[PDB]
């Protein structure tokens, strides 16, 4: 069965390899980053977080993209492996002739 | 046809079962939370219902994964049914025997 | 093989059709919207970012979605086919009547 990675981030308790978001509180100081690409900061914080739980996502759609396209390749390979369907059900003995069930007493 | 759940909420008309998300409007007092797990106030209120959306997301890969798991194993089943391959195209009647096609004509 | 849209926003390095998210910054202006629908305001920057990734994602699933229902309505079709299975392996020769494997020398 399929692994996938659990959310890192949850508004709640959280599970194993989880942790609890953390909003934005009224007392707290308010702040951003002090550098052009970093992402600290109150007013950024809760926000990182749920992006860290997208990019999982992404991974997760991954995963499950890469176990399709193998499930689509099965599925292609079975329907071009030329199985043999059912042969008639009157009674009567067939064997297999040019890609058709036919008549064993046509032989006899 | 797999059932998804729709997004709670988006940056446009809402459709059934939607809401209009709320962006943090100039004029509107600036809040975080008063307990240490509430989301509440408008700091965090965007984000909330970003993280809504991400546990919606979170839920349908869910269920994407137990379809596809399940195909998996209906793929393995088959994999596994011993169906036979067709017999020759070469105007001979063939019959079965230890998991080949043999021709007819060597038995009468 | 299954082609999904990358995410439009990242907090690193971007690649193609990639921006890099831009996180709040202090000395920055902290403003919000100045219309009931609008995004635009540093507060709500980095979040309208994250939610485009979040629109992504929800376009990816309903690929792997379509194809998934492909593949499930696929299997179907090969489940109904009525494929043959493998013969007795003693041997002996079979034909096939009524849906079963019977010798051929009850024939001759």
């Amino acid at each position: 069965d399929i692994v996938l990675n659990d959310l890192p981030f949850v508004d709640g308790p959280p599970a194993e390899g989880q942790s609890r978001i953390s909003w934005i509180k009224n007392g707290e100081e308010i702040l951003g980053a002090d550098t052009q690409y970093g992402s600290e900061g109150s007013m950024n914080r809760p926000t990182v977080s749920v992006l860290r739980n997208v990019e999982v996502l992404d991974k997760n759609i991954g995963i499950l993209k890469t176990s399709l396209e193998t499930a689509n390749s099965d599925i292609k390979t079975i329907q071009e492996a030329g199985y043999i369907p059912e042969a008639p059900r009157d009674g009567q003995a067939y064997v297999r002739k040019d890609g058709e069930w036919v008549l064993l007493s046509t032989f006899l």
